[PDB]
This record gives structure tokens, sequence and C-alpha cells, in this order.
């Protein structure tokens, strides 16, 4: 009875100690460690303070006045806080809108995966977005082009202990589209093609690069021998600046030993085409190789830069079955190899590539795919939270009071809580993570 409210006191305070805290933690990380300033993370600030705000000056005072059953704060700050609500979903949505397009430009950049914008007008989109939003969320509500004109609001909003949003139809539908279903099916949209692109990135340069690894810097392989980059073997000698002679000669300029990723790619393209050339001599592998359809030829080069060619060819019965488009059953036999048992991973997504004839295995493999899978879950658990709070917003636009009002606050509520979600999510990220760790004396 009065128990129970005592109970979902706490509860909904360990909620607005959960928002708050895990927002400040956010800001504070990006703020402090200039490794996490980038201008995304610039939106996330952004998008961490309009949470931040819900956490102090939203959700407080909207549990109160659940617990209390009524609003004991006048009506200037029923008003006031009621324009705070909407300008922080608002803005949240638009900030999340201007993440994906800020994603979608900097993935189709020649200059790829970073923005099209400097730090300064970054952060001036950030006080446009807010400026656009409070001239949205703000400006109708004080100028109380919100409001109903039938008496039961009238009581309602005279009542200084009364703090119902009762709206008429027009701004009901006008606002609820502007603020969140415009940027909404905009940020789905365009987001949706920045994935698409993400994956259209995918070959077999960031094949190898996912199964063997790049580096930068010389070093030997498990024989022994001097490599650097995906795999490149630079000389058998057991003298270092024979290796580093043979690497300026490739490379052409003098690298003391260290090389670009770009120009890693260069030796990996180069490696690649000897290794095609290769396989259409060898008299086991071309028949195979010539069957294969583009994806499928990478993972068997895959094989051949792991194995060698005479490796490669001891599959007798898996390449006659890869050769016959029989994937299954090749799949069945490259799993009983030595091969295999020793690289149990990598083998799995090679084999998994001659079964599909995609890149499906190789999705989300890449650090910066799984920061975009980041920002997606982000977005996504956003949409979740608010859509269907904001999906009655309409309903009762076409049939008014249709759904409970305990239902309404309900769903309002799995908005609110949202809130408190994004710095969750940003664990998935190595860098935030470990950032967080500092930051909590740990
Ligand atoms: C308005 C009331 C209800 C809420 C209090 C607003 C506070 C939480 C907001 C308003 C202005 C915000 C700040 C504005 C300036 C930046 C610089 C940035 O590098 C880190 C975050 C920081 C420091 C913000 C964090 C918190 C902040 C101070
Ligand atoms: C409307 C009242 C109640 C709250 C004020 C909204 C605050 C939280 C908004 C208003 C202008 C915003 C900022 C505008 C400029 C930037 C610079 C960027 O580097 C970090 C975020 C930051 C700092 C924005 C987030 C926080 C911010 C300060
Ligand atoms: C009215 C309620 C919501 C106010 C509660 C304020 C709490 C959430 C604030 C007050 C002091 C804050 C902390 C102060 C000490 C640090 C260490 C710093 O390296 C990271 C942030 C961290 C860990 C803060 C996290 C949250 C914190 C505990
Ligand atoms: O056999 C052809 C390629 O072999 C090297 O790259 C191998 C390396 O031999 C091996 O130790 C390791 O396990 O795999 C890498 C690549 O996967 C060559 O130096 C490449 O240039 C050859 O194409
Ligand atoms: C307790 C109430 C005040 N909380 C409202 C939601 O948190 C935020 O709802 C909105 C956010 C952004 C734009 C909006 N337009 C609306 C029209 C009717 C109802 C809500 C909204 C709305
Ligand atoms: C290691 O970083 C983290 C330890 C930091 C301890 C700081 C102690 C903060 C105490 C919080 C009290 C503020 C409560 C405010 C209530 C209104």
């Amino acid at each position: 009875d009065e128990v129970w409210v005592v109970g979902m006191g706490i509860v909904m305070s360990l909620i607005v100690l959960a928002i708050v805290f895990g927002n400040v933690l956010v800001i504070t990380a990006i703020a402090k460690f200039e490794r996490l300033q980038t201008v995304t993370n610039y939106f996330i600030t952004s998008l961490a303070c309009a949470d931040l705000v819900m956490g102090l000056a939203v959700v407080p005072f909207g549990a109160a006045h659940i617990l209390m059953k009524m609003w004991t704060f006048g009506n200037f700050w029923c008003e006031f806080w009621t324009s705070i609500d909407v300008l922080c979903v608002t803005a949240s949505i638009e900030t999340l809108c201007v993440i994906a397009v800020d994603r979608y430009f900097a993935i189709t950049s020649p200059f790829k995966y970073q923005s099209l914008l400097t730090k300064n007008k970054a952060r001036v989109i950030i006080l446009m977005v807010w400026i656009v939003s409070g001239l949205t969320s703000f400006l109708p509500i004080q100028m109380h082009w919100y409001r109903a004109t039938h008496q039961e609001a009238i009581n309602c909003y005279a009542e200084e202990t009364c703090c119902d949003f009762f709206t008429n139809q027009a701004y009901a539908i006008a606002s609820s589209i502007v603020s969140f279903y415009v940027p909404l099916v905009i940020m789905v949209f365009v987001y949706s093609r920045v994935f698409q692109e993400a994956k259209r990135q995918l070959n077999i340069f960031e094949m190898l690069r996912i199964d063997e690894g790049l580096r930068l810097k010389i070093y030997k392989d498990t024989e022994g021998y001097y490599t650097i980059g995906i795999g490149h073997l630079l000389t058998k000698s057991p003298s270092l600046n024979a290796a580093k002679s043979e690497l300026d000669k490739a490379i052409g300029r003098n690298t003391n030993g260290v090389i670009t990723k770009d120009e890693a790619e260069k030796l990996f393209n180069q490696d690649v085409d000897a290794a095609v050339r290769g396989i259409l001599r060898n008299a086991k592998l071309k028949p195979v190789y010539d069957s294969l359809d583009a994806v499928r030829r990478a993972a068997l080069i895959n094989m051949v830069f792991q194995m060698g060619e005479t490796g490669v060819a001891g599959f007798t019965n898996s390449l006659r079955m890869l050769q016959q488009k029989r994937w299954d059953e090749a799949a069945v036999n490259l799993a009983k190899s030595r091969w295999y048992n020793q690289t149990p991973n990598r083998a799995k997504r090679v084999i998994t590539t001659f079964r599909t004839g995609t890149w499906d295995a190789y999705k989300f493999c890449l650090k910066e795919h799984k920061a975009l899978k980041t920002l997606g879950i982000i977005m996504g658990t956003f949409t979740l939270c608010w859509l269907p709070f904001f999906i009655v917003n309409i309903v009762h636009v076409i049939q008014d009071n249709l759904i409970r009002k305990e239902v309404y606050i309900l769903l309002n509520w799995i908005g609110y809580v949202n809130s408190g979600f994004n710095p969750l999510i940003y664990c998935r990220s190595p860098d935030f993570r470990i950032a967080f760790q500092e930051l909590l004396c740990l």
C-alpha cells in the first residue's frame, strides 16, 4: 500500500542515480582523455548532456508526481519541467540523426572513417541542434500552442496541483512528427546505408587483415624469418639490415623497418597477385580456382597464404568437392584438417565463406565496424524505448482514450529509463571501457 510507494521510491531513486552517474562518467571520459576527443564523441557528449538533464531536471519531478499523486511544484515549474522534458527527447533524436549523417559521409569519403567536420563546426552543429530543439520544444509550450480548449484541461491548467500534458490534436500530430518522426526516419534510413557501405568495404585485404594480422614493424614469423605487413616475407637471411634493405627496395624509400598501413596494402596486393599466378600454374589448384567465384577465390587464396600451394593441393577430396560446388561436403572434409586443429577460428571463417560465398563470417570483426555497431545499438535502443510512447501519441489523435493512462505513463518511463542505457552500451568499446576503469580508481 504505502510500503509499496517506499519501494517504488527506492527503485526510481536508483534509476535517477544510474542516469546521472553513467552519463557524468561518459562526459568526463571524453573531456579528460584526448584519445576520445573525436567529432563522433562530441555528439556523444551532446547526447550524454541531454540524458543528464533528463536525469537531474526531468525524472525526479516525474517520479515525485507519481508517488505524491499530485503536482507540488506550482504551474510555472510545471510548464518549465514539461518544456525541458520535450527538449531533451527532441535534442536526443536530433543528435542521433546528426551522428548517422556524419557517419555516412565519413564512410563514403576518400579520406575514410573521419568526419567532413572540423572540431569547431561540429560544435556549431551541436549548438544549432540545441537551438532548433529549443525552438521546436520551448516555444510552443510557453506560447501555449500545445493547450487543449475543452473544460477538463482548463481545470488542470488552472489547478496548481495538476500537471497533465493535455494537448490539442494539431500540436499532438505536428510536434510528435517534427521532433520524433522526422529525424527518426532519416536516422534509420541513413544509418542503414552506413551498414551497407561498411559491408561493401569487405574484401580479400580485410579478410587477410583479420585472419593474419597487419604489422607495421619488421617481425619474425614462426620459422624465425623476417616478415612485415600481412605475412610478407622480406628475407630468409638472419641479417636484420638485409631485411631492411629488401624492405626499402620494395617500398621505395628509407623505412628503417616501419611502414604504413596503406603501404602494407601495396605489398599485400602484390603478394595476392603472385599467389594467383602460382595457383594458375599449379595443375591441382588451377581447375578449382577457375570454377570458383570471386569471394571463394579469396578464401582459397587465404589458405595458400597460410599453407603455401603445396599445403592446399594436399586436400584432394575437398578441392574436387569445391570444384563441384558441394560446399557442405567440402566443409566436412576441411574441418578434419591439421589446419583446423592448429588455427580453428581462422579455418572456421574461411570454411564458412566456402559455404555461403559471402563475407558474413567477417562482419563486425574490424575495430571500425564494431564501432559502427555500437552506434547502431544506441540508435536502436532509443527507437525501441520511445517508439511505443510516440505511437500512442498518434493513436489517441485518431481515437482518444483507447489506451489506459497507466500504460501511457509506463511507456513514457521506458523512454525515461533509456537515458541510463547509453553509458553501459559504450562499454562495448575498448577505449571507453579502459577510460572508465581509470576514472573509477581501478
Ligand atoms: C540546466 C540544468 C537543469 C542541468 C545542469 C546542466 C549541466 C549538467 C550541463 C549544462 C552545460 C554542460 C556542459 C556544458 C560544457 C561542457 C564541455 C564538455 O567538454 C564537457 C561537458 C560540459 C562541461 C557540459 C556538462 C554538463 C553541463 C554543465
Ligand atoms: C535548456 C537548459 C535547461 C539546459 C541547457 C542545455 C545544455 C545541456 C546544452 C545547451 C548547449 C550545448 C552544448 C552546446 C556546445 C557543445 C560543445 C561540445 O564540445 C560539447 C557539447 C556542447 C557543450 C553542448 C551540450 C551541452 C549543451 C551545453
Ligand atoms: C542528486 C544526485 C543525482 C547527485 C549524485 C551525484 C553523483 C552521481 C556524483 C557526485 C560525485 C561524482 C563523482 C565524483 C568522483 C568521480 C571520479 C571521477 O574520476 C569520475 C567521476 C566520479 C566517479 C563521480 C561519479 C558520480 C558522482 C558520485
Ligand atoms: O605461401 C605464399 C605466401 O607466404 C608468405 O606469407 C605467409 C607465411 O609464409 C606464413 O608463415 C604465415 O603463416 O602465413 C603468411 C600469410 O598468410 C609469403 O611471404 C607471401 O608473400 C606469400 O604469398
Ligand atoms: C510526462 C511527459 C511530459 N513526458 C513527455 C515525453 O517525455 C516527451 O514527449 C515528447 C517529446 C518530444 C516531442 C513531443 N511532442 C509531443 C506531443 C504530445 C505528447 C508528447 C510529445 C513529445
Ligand atoms: C575513485 O575514483 C572514486 C572514489 C571517489 C570518491 C568520491 C566520494 C564522493 C562522495 C559522493 C557524495 C555526494 C552525494 C551527493 C548527494 C546530493
